[PDB]
């Protein structure tokens, strides 16, 4: 039998090297492996029905990525009831619910999101120096715990650093237009604004935008995360002061290898046992620079 994949999207950079990610492994294990996502962008209901199609085509292993902590619990718990081999990407589901729910999860596989705010605040502060700022995080979607994680990183980083204030916290919900937007109404509300720090990329770089046409490209720091080549092109250029890298490829890769390793044992993981939580680092990405 094959495998399936289920993503947030297809349509943004970081969920498409994922899904080149998975498909790269496939390669190497020989496994084949169906990647879906949902056709209406960002809703949770269509992302369930689409993971219900899957669980009724035989999958071996399904991996997935969902949009909100609690809209494939239901879904997820199912298939495990079905035996099917479970792995949860990138963004983590409600474990909690989804043990209620009567299910578990072979495997976690993301990034240590946490660190990715506390590096991007502290790319900022480091970047302030001593007189420090204020500063505003861009946050993904609230609920999301991706999100949510690098928020509470970035939010404690600044926290505790001398002369540094965060003055706007704010949901774009990881989109571009949304970003720019609020970036918008922070800059027009705290003229003095030095950093910006983006939960994610797509939203950096509408924040990266906003500040072009407020004509503070340079005077307001400007710190995305994923690392998307339109973001690291944006660093290159000094239109985005840094990003913090994910690696989406080796999320998805490291997943479709736990789903495979997973079928060795002959059985799902059992309910009360803790699923296996595999980090995938995160790299910061700024401006090279070798002249002295
Ligand atoms: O889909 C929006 C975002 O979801 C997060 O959970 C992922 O880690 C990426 O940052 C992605 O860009």
């Amino acid at each position: 039998k094959k495998y399936a994949v289920v993503l947030k999207t297809l349509t943004d950079p970081f969920w498409q090297s994922m899904k080149a990610g998975i498909e790269a492994e496939a390669k190497e294990l020989g496994v084949t492996v169906d990647i879906f996502a949902a056709a209406s962008e960002g809703d949770a209901e269509a992302q369930l029905a689409l993971f219900e199609s899957l669980s009724n085509k035989n999958y071996k292993g399904i991996a997935f990525a969902p949009l909100t902590a609690d809209n494939l619990v239901e879904p997820v718990a199912s298939a495990w009831k079905k035996g099917t081999y479970l792995v949860n990407l990138d963004d983590k589901i409600d474990m909690k619910a989804l043990k209620a729910a009567g299910g578990n999860v072979e495997a976690f596989v993301t990034t240590d999101n946490v660190a990715v705010g506390a590096q991007g605040a502290g790319y900022i502060i480091e970047k302030l120096g001593a007189e420090g700022g204020e500063v505003a995080i861009i946050e993904g979607e609230a609920g999301n715990a991706a999100g949510e994680a690098r928020t509470k990183g970035a939010t404690d980083a600044f926290d505790k650093a001398s002369n540094i204030k965060l003055v706007a916290s704010q949901p774009a919900d990881w989109d571009r237009a949304k970003a720019k937007q609020v970036a918008t109404d922070i800059l027009a509300k705290h003229p003095n604004i030095k950093a910006i720090y983006c939960a994610n990329d797509t939203m950096a770089l509408g924040v990266a935008q906003a500040v072009a046409d407020a004509g503070k490209t340079g005077k307001v720091l400007v710190v995305g995360t994923d690392g998307i080549p339109e973001a690291q092109q944006a660093v290159k250029a000094g239109k985005m002061t840094a990003t913090v890298a994910q690696n989406p490829a080796a999320i998805g890769a490291t997943g479709l290898k736990l789903m495979v390793d997973a079928q060795k044992k002959g059985k799902v993981i059992p309910l009360d046992k803790k699923p296996q939580y595999v980090l995938v680092a995160s790299k910061l990405v700024t401006k090279l620079e070798h002249h002295h």
